[PDB]
DNA sequence: TCTCACACT
DNA sequence: AGTGTGAG
């Protein structure tokens, strides 16, 4: 079993809210530009950064100020700010317009806010059967990429596309309805036509990878962006993965790959394939281990969820150096500021999407604790109603406040977090 | 520099 | 139910 029954799409807004700002405001498209939210500590920190600007190295996480030295015509465009803090609410609305989009197309998982996984297994089949027999020209892939092509026996990055591109139609086997070669090209014309409906619909260029699984496609995106796809074959993964590092392929980024770098002694994906299954569990579990044997060969099973929908709707901020809260009634003032933001989202969703949340979770972050959440707790949700909303958060959290006075809050506050959850049709 | 999904327990 | 990981 090859891992090839599926074919797997992911789609990547590039940089999609320097995208959203862009198409608002024409002064800033083609310039190098960023968006930021909260211009007063440091200019703003930077959450979408043109391709344009991150030629002069400019990256999320940067503060604007920074970003400024490095690149000192950068454009940026701020995020709005609703009650005392920053509001996504036109980067939803932009997502909802595509991935409507894409759902005409295939069924498509919401992977966030900027990109969704895309099943193309049934798409294909379709389009296979009404193409008769007939050969696939490079004309239906004037954005497509073939990872490890050319090779064997040109100087500009378009040459080298095409040679790829003509290499891989010229022996693909179109007579065989059932290679999984001729399934992703076809699975690769289908999303050139879903990337042309974004553009034209929204003005949204994104970037696309084309594979049989969603850890291959993610990684296939990353490729060759901005504004173009690849396609991944399976028998591009023992090249691709020969000097791919660990901490590239999806999930690996983090403690796991680098315990796996570690124990292992390994750099690369597929230095993995030498040891046995049983080896892999052994140190990582029998659920990673499995994962990782398969993976190395590029063989992975997680299907794509048909969800288009978030399942949680959550509003937080961070109270971080001297702003932690400090006083009670400063607790009570901004969970009310979150709990009416989350009341106006909640009211659009039960509106939008026929369906109701009936759990509240409250999350507070202490000054001096070590990790996104110090303690998190839950109650029911009833009403959308922010004052009850917030009158219950601060119940369930009350008893965190280590000091004795009923007017202070010792340790000081450094986030406020409110998330509805527990979704049920309405 | 505010989100969202999920595995473990 | 609560915590921790991973990612955008
Ligand atoms: O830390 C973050 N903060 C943060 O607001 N977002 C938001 C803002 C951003 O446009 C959008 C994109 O996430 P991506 O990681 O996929 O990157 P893009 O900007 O779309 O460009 P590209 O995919 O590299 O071409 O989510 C992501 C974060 F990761
Ligand atoms: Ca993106």
């Amino acid at each position: 079993a090859t891992g090839q029954d599926r074919v797997v799409a992911l789609v990547d807004m590039d940089c999609f809210f320097v995208q959203v700002e862009q198409r608002q405001n024409p002064h800033l498209r083609n310039k190098p530009c960023a968006v930021v939210q909260y211009k007063s500590w440091k200019g703003g920190g930077i959450i979408a950064v043109s391709y344009e600007a991150r030629a002069f190295g400019v990256t999320r996480s940067m503060w604007a100020d920074d970003a400024k030295k490095l690149c000192p015509d950068l454009l940026l465009a701020q995020v709005r700010e609703s009650r005392g803090k920053a509001n996504l609410t036109k980067y939803r609305e932009a997502s909802v317009e595509v991935m409507e989009i894409m759902s005409r197309f295939a069924v498509i998982e919401r992977a966030s806010i900027d990109e969704a996984y895309v099943d193309l297994t049934s798409a294909v089949q379709e389009r296979l059967q009404k193409l008769q027999g007939q050969p696939i020209s490079a004309d239906l892939l004037p954005s497509t990429y073939i990872e490890g092509l050319p090779q064997g026996p040109t100087v500009q990055k378009e040459g080298m596309r095409k040679q790829g591109l003509f290499q891989w139609l010229d022996s693909l086997q179109i007579d065989n309805l059932t290679s999984p070669d001729l399934q992703l090209t076809v699975g690769a014309v289908i999303v050139e036509e879903m990337r042309a409906a974004i553009e034209r619909e929204t003005g949204f260029q994104c970037s696309a990878g084309i594979s049989h699984n969603k850890v291959l496609a993610k990684l296939a995106c990353g490729l060759n962006k901005p504004n173009r796809q690849t396609l991944v074959s399976h028998g591009s993964v023992p090249q691709l993965f020969s000097q791919m590092p660990i901490r590239k392929i999806r999930s690996l980024g983090g403690k796991l790959g680098a315990s796996v770098i570690e124990i292992l002694g390994i750099e690369y994906m597929g230095e993995l394939t030498q040891f046995t299954e049983s080896q892999l569990q052994s140190h990582f579990g029998e659920k990673n281990g499995s994962w990782l044997y398969a993976m190395c060969r590029g063989i992975e099973h997680d299907p794509v969820k048909p969800r288009q929908l978030p399942k949680t709707i959550g509003c937080s901020k961070n109270f971080p150096g001297k702003t932690a809260l400090a006083t009670r009634e400063q607790v009570q003032w901004w969970l009310l500021q979150l709990a009416q933001e989350l009341e106006e989202r909640l009211t659009k969703d039960r509106n939008d999407n026929d369906r109701v949340a009936t759990q509240l979770v409250v999350s507070i972050r202490v000054q001096g604790d070590k990790r996104l959440s110090s303690l998190r707790r839950c109650c029911a949700l009833t009403r959308y109603d922010a004052h009850k909303m917030s009158h219950d958060a601060f119940t369930v959290i009350k008893n965190c406040n280590t000091s004795g006075i009923q007017t202070e809050w010792s340790p000081p506050l450094t986030m406020l977090f409110l998330c509805a959850t527990k979704f049920s049709a309405s």
